[PDB]
């Protein structure tokens, strides 16, 4: 699914995520949140399962961003945990945790959790 | 923090976390769970804010394994999404979520989520 | 929203939410699962805020299922955790938590994560 | 586990759980909160296993808090899901999530994650 994941896709909020799929495995590429305090390209990297099942699962994958650019530093870092679906309506499904570096006094509410599901159009 | 997270790390469970923190932001490195149908290491790589706020707050980071390796596919993902402490006992504070590829109708118990503390020692 | 949160829910998945909302922010009711190993009707209880605010935001709630019942038992709970968003098309959007219950050596894959919407159609 | 579970059970952050177990698996209680903007006790209700396994697994169970009382009203509400873990050092390991009624354009950052665990001590 190295072709299928390359591309650019976009999520509900009207977020960008460009990728790269490497045949070894390797997600590369750059991300822009439609949210939030955050403005233009952030770096990514993850890994993707290059060998997937062939009995109709879909294709483990995962990726980061640290929200820190040469615009923004939020001084936090969401990682992206979900499945590639393929087909003519091709589905990227995740789940997100978003942790923000804190004191050990405000470390309880450092995570934010949600869900993104990207779609090629 | 690059000194401070570059090295190898352990966790709760016993697994094994080599990491090189990059100057401009990246993670790369090896995983190893004590746990699991997981066998030697994986390929990791993820980010960090390269300049963290300076008012004590931690350092936030994410990083992804993809359990694919020579010896093992379990056709699943887990990121760490999380915040480096430093000082004696210097620590990493994280979330995970583990994703497996799954049919549409197993696509509701796709994921575990979990948290783990690591150490330098 | 007592009488907004009142009456039969379904989710993505075809479950059915019964629930009623007391005045004092109690939630009762049943739920039944169109997916895993689950059959008929569990009891629910939760909370929910009794005097949201009116700036249009959502009104949080909360509810568990034990899944033992007098057919079944799974040996898990579920919580979801969300709000309630009144209108033409009402939702409940939630996040839950599935823990089953496990010895200490499986506790690092106790807990399911995922997130359900629930309509009145 | 009902006369295991009913007491006062205290987290890692000094919140104080005290809960009865009924024999119909009801949780029924009162939490308060060390931390937040959260003052006195709140009423909480959950669910707990009242058959669970005998081959040393825990006791599922969950419950709700939302963060109203005559005090303070978040507009939020805690789920944790968990299990119960018996014995001379009992322990309740749960993880939670809080979510918060929002507007719909900050619903993304609507919920927090973290982990808990409750002692008698």
């Amino acid at each position: 699914d190295q072709a299928g994941i390359t591309g650019t896709w976009y999520n509900q909020l009207g977020s960008t995520f460009i990728v790269t799929a490497g045949a070894d495995g390797a997600l590369t590429g750059t991300y822009e949140s439609a949210v939030g305090n955050a403005e233009s390209r952030y770096v990514l990297t993850g890994r993707y399962d290059s060998a997937p099942a062939t009995d109709g699962s879909g294709t483990a994958l995962g990726w980061t961003v640290a929200w820190k650019n040469n615009y923004r530093n939020a001084h936090s870092a969401t990682t992206w945990s979900g499945q590639y679906v393929g087909g003519a309506e091709a589905r990227i499904n995740t789940q997100w945790l978003l942790t923000s570096g804190t004191t050990e006094a405000n470390a309880w509410k450092s995570t934010l959790v949600g869900h993104d599901t990207f779609t090629k159009v």
